[PDB]
């Protein structure tokens, strides 16, 4: 009997006979997996929650995988074919609706909704960026539009579309939180070494270039030890849920390792003291790194599909955290340093369109499905933090560099302006939040 | 058939002026299932209707009440046994006045009055006094043990900041949710926002005049006291005080009658309580500035910028603000309305001269207890002390005192002690009034904060930053050697730190 003709709907991976007789009421076919001890057991709604109830305590199963139906697979193929066109157009809203009805996966729905909203709000921002660029450095009008757009987009996402999206897709606590709070010192401890060596390598580089690799070598190592002895042991101590906690601790290293060199470059190298360095630096982190970080026979085909689900990391489970992390890093870079290069939202729009295409393809075609047809959190806070920080940073940068001691204002003025804009933006965001919450 | 024999549980007053309308017989007909007595009231156009209301026939009564659209007001009168148990509760609070009353008395009160508003306000007051006890102990300890080094002591300032944040967080996230859930267990009887933001220019239009006038009178006071050679020099020193005390209420009247009311109609709050909270939020702008702007201008411009500035002047002001003005504000809400009522007899004794009031006994022949009930309802309806429990004004008072404490404790470390004592006596008086003299609101048997939390958080943050700034200003006290830039950046730094600490405490407590 061909397994495709059996029309499979889910797969069970095992390394025994107790489940072979267990499926005396559901038809199944057994076939060895990628490795000999593993074996892909293909299973064709009539069995309610009891399936998961007995698989929970069966304990002879390696993992649970909901496979795609044959007709459902053709439907997803048709969706990916429809999305194949419009490579240079805004993604259509009903595409998210169709995929949400077909695969019923909250994670993809939420991330792709965020991407579609980002692209749709980036179209006017990118069009405006082109218009100002060609009709240009640290222009006050661009910065005003930037802060307006940042506040509006963050408020609209966090209070208008997300409540519609997140709510529909879901359709010793104090001691634990204190243990999570115990990570405050170690985080700053490692961030201090990170910042110190970024400053060190920057100093040596500018000495070589002016008065006369390490970063790529240092940063990867620290994340290994910083997790090996600190992150996972302490999360085990927290004893949760746990997955989001690990990403919370890991983020501090990524934040500094990404934004730190350009921040210190602008804030220190130029005011203290080449003249064209900062544009090349921003091109390096707004174009270059963007592509780097982005970068029967049918029975055997289904077998290889399961194999690429288990192994083949591209076909592994959708990891919402990493995609959201890359998107929010790009959003950071955008709202924080777009005033130096008005075409930055344009590159961001092209990149986001391509990225939505490739991620849609990855999620729907090869990624391991997560949710059966029949029966967020930290990142929103990071988004709000990015909004406030980017608004303050762009306002302060424009204040210093309205005309390039190269700066016409004393450091007292810079700090006071920073505080002024910080409080104004904090008030503005709450205003927008309440206004859109009333809706 | 006497009123006391009826033992009324509800008193229904109505505009009996339209006698031909005959709403009274309408109520009698609707009340075929229960018994009642209706007698003339305080005014010749008002007459009470004492009834005996119970759950099984509760809802149809209220249904007919709203369908009647003739009822002036409703009263959830406490019967004989309710009177007895509130009396024994008030006598128990009359004992052991020295000790801060236990939450057991609060549980009894929540059981008896079934009133969420009073229960919540008294819970806030009880937690306030309970957290004030250790603060008062620390205040006396720093005042005496450190001896002459009691002004702007670092340890006291740090304790003030930590205690402010801890008390605000604990009240917000540990006790308030419990009390809100307990009260809602009983729960007995978009363009709007845009216009509220459109009120912000109005809010700035007013209040700015207040601040300018306050600065005017501060300058005048300093001018008369320091550089002036008038013959009656001591006489003119009192002019700024009366000027302020006359401007603030007149400004309140202008703000209300010309801005607050028109704009709150302009918003058209469908919810009545939402409208009332909007009116109070608008009114808080004047109260905040008027109450706190003098000490701030003195401490931040008088001593720094400054003929020789009076060294003890800041304590001269703080003495009045946290010692005497406390008493003035406490008396204004307690004895002033009764004094006005008794002086109304002097001005025009029988100014309304309702003959029905005096001849009602002759026309009814009530017993002493029946007349007692009648007079109690009359006080409910007319006496200023008989109004419904106003959570708004009481919370405003308590939070004003709290703001004074958390923003100027670093000067007078015995301020927590006077706060402890005044809050103890205030709790006693308010409990007496709210369980024996205040208009009832919630029936025992059921029938089918917001702003102050936000202003409390704001008060905590402002108090923390101001205490820290003053400590940095005068612990090593142009008297100040430090640069103003350093102070202004220090302020925002500790603002950040306090916000972070508040977030940490909020998460830790709310996790439960």
């Amino acid at each position: 009997q061909t397994i495709t003709s059996l029309d499979p709907n889910c797969v069970i991976v095992f390394n025994s006979l107790n489940v072979e007789f267990k499926r005396l009421n559901i038809h199944s076919i057994i076939e060895p997996g990628h490795d000999l001890q593993t074996s892909y057991a293909f299973i064709r709604q009539d069995n309610a929650k009891p399936l998961f109830s007995f698989l929970q305590n069966l304990d002879f199963i390696e993992s649970i995988i909901p496979y795609h139906d044959t007709e459902l697979s053709d439907d997803l193929h048709k969706l990916i074919s429809i999305s194949k066109s419009k490579i240079l157009e805004a993604p259509k809203q009903y595409e998210l609706y169709n995929l949400s009805n077909l695969t019923n996966n909250p994670k993809q729905s939420l991330y792709f909704a965020f991407l579609q909203n980002y692209i749709k709000w980036l179209i006017p921002f990118s069009f405006f960026g082109l218009s100002i660029r060609f009709l240009y450095e640290f222009n006050s009008t661009y910065s005003l539009f930037a802060i307006l757009w940042t506040l509006s987009f963050t408020a609209f996402w966090l209070y208008k579309y997300e409540p519609f999206w997140s709510d529909r897709l879901s359709k010793a606590s104090s001691v634990i939180m204190l243990k999570k709070c115990c990570f405050i010192p170690v985080a700053l401890l490692f961030g201090a070494i990170l910042l110190s060596f970024q400053l060190y390598c920057f100093a040596l580089e500018i000495f070589i270039k002016q008065i006369y690799i390490l970063i790529c070598t240092f940063t990867p190592v620290l994340t290994v030890i910083y997790n090996k002895y600190f992150v996972e042991p302490m999360t085990k101590w927290e004893n949760h849920n746990a997955k989001k906690s690990k990403e919370a601790k890991n983020f501090v290293i990524i934040f500094l390792s990404s934004y730190v060199p350009l921040l210190i470059t602008l804030f220190l190298y130029l005011p203290m003291g080449d003249t064209k360095r900062y544009e090349d630096q921003f091109f390096y982190f707004i174009v270059i790194n963007q592509l780097i970080q982005f970068s029967s026979s049918s029975d055997m085909k289904i077998w290889s599909k399961v194999k690429s689900y288990q192994t083949d990391p591209w076909g592994a489970t959708f990891d919402l955290d990493a995609n959201f992390k890359k998107l929010l890093l790009q959003f950071g870079y955008l709202v924080m340093f777009s005033t130096i290069w008005p075409l930055a939202p344009f590159i961001c729009l092209i990149v986001n369109l391509i990225v939505y295409q490739v991620d849609l393809r990855k999620a729907v075609l090869y990624s391991k499905p997560e949710y059966f047809p029949f029966p967020v959190g930290l990142w929103n806070s990071v988004l709000v933090m990015f909004s406030i920080l980017g608004c303050v940073i762009t306002a302060t940068l424009t204040y210093m560099y309205q005309s390039c001691n190269p700066i016409n204002h004393s450091w007292i003025n810079i700090v006071l302006y920073a505080v002024f804009i910080e409080h104004v933006s904090v008030a503005i965001f709450f205003l927008f939040s309440s206004i859109l919450k009333s809706s």
